[PDB]
């Protein structure tokens, strides 16, 4: 397709069985090799097997071929000899990039996310990709956190913002986090948290659903527990950062955003009773 | 101080003026107990200040601070010539970032998880890491490459990490990539925290030399190689880590690595006496 760019494939015959098996194109086999990272071939068949080619192909392909077109793009304006001044800059970020990436699908081929995680999760970088060319337009941006972020990630840590800085914790030393982690990790943070929010809106509604008063208050309880805690725990790392404490955001999202997922379960299971 | 006439802001707690009085703290001085204060209270300082005496204070605080915003201040005087206007924020940024790492030193301090000799060590780490604002100005280029912001003594240290962790299986290439995505503020950190271990394995080295050879120096001596072993270990199995997917951060638990060996010095100093 589209990849030309990419010209790194899978060559491990019982894979490439299973992709063709799958019926995915070259530039789809391209594709897995990418996300493939440094897993190993047997290991990338091995979770794919267990799933449908079916399910495979939307989730999985379809969403990383959209990322590695965009990356194509916005390689593009790297490559561009007009930007010979930024270009070795962006290309660092590139593959930082493709490292957060190289890692949600670690992250999926162990089995720590399923199907629809990743492909919501990947997408994230979509526009992280695209704002390449805005950047090239006036280069002084680079030097702010948020010169790098699309609307959608400047909406998020404008969301974080807002449970974050108070009376006693202002939008400076806010920022100042920010700009300490880089982008690197400002952006995985943003992702968690989507992830986070996401899997806590579910659980909201699938609680409102259940049958008035009985057991829908002790679940809404829970609800509300794991929520404090959780922005307890954003608001005690980005304190503990302006400290001195740490030097590192941790928001302990996984383990949060799995509580809201049991509890949206016992939410759906309790409306059927 | 003329050299820190840059600075503006200093004590402000009246009771805390009082005690550096009573120490013969100059106005640099206060300049300095106010900088690595950071946002921990006046209590917090005034407790620990206390407790420890003017000789000690005057010499393994407020002197390495000192020379400390000394060079901080040259390095300022570079980020704001006019010349310099095109780069100005990319320096200030990383001034920005040191400060926190400063900060820091004096947080572990102050909070009583480093002493005075630590605190002195580890702070002027960051001089020459100022000092190089002057030559990055001269070629801006350098700064795309994490190890454009390192100094020789940074080099070194890096160098002999990369040692510690590059293989036949993992290689210069992969491992300098986890350096520029992790980025300056966490190489040097991860650098300074290495440098701590190194040192103090080092005087626990000296010190069970020191113990007569015979029954229980060998016992020390295992200890000595099986934390060392643990500690490098770590360092590998982090990178490695980071490369395949499986995390995003370098950690080496060296801290904890740091405390061991200083244990280790003293149980083998005990000894020497005993035996």
């Amino acid at each position: 397709e589209a990849l030309a760019y990419l010209n790194e494939t899978v060559i491990d015959p019982k894979l490439i069985a299973l992709l063709d098996d799958f019926g995915v194109s070259r530039s789809g086999r391209k594709a897995i090799s990418y996300i493939q990272g440094n897993l190993t071939s047997d290991v990338i068949y091995d979770r794919l097997n267990k799933l449908g080619a079916d399910v495979v192909i939307e989730k999985i392909i379809k969403p990383t071929v959209s990322l590695l077109k965009t990356k194509g793009e916005a390689l593009k304006i790297i490559e561009d000899p007009t930007n010979e001044g930024v270009k070795t800059r962006l290309q660092n970020m590139c593959k930082r990039y493709d490292g957060l990436v190289k890692g949600i699908g670690y992250d999926f081929f162990h089995g720590s996310i399923g199907t629809d995680r990743f492909a919501q999760a990947v997408v994230y970088y979509a526009p992280r990709f695209r704002k390449f060319k805005e950047i090239v337009k006036n280069p002084r941006v680079m030097d702010d956190i948020y010169g790098w972020l699309d609307a959608d990630d400047r909406a998020t840590i404008n969301e974080i913002g807002k449970i974050v800085i108070n009376a006693t914790y202002d939008k400076d030393k806010f920022n100042n986090v920010l700009n300490s982690v880089g982008v690197y990790y400002v952006v995985r943070m943003i992702d968690i948290y989507r992830g986070v929010k996401i899997e806590h809106d579910e659980a909201l509604n699938a609680i409102t659903t259940v049958p008035d008063g009985v057991v829908k208050q002790d679940l809404q309880a829970r609800l509300n527990r794991f929520k404090g805690e959780y922005y307890s725990n954003i608001r005690g790392t980005f304190k503990g950062f302006t400290d001195g404490l740490h030097f590192q955001i941790m928001t302990d999202g996984d383990k949060y955003r799995n509580y809201f997922i049991i509890l949206k379960f016992d939410a759906q299971a309790a409306r059927v009773a």
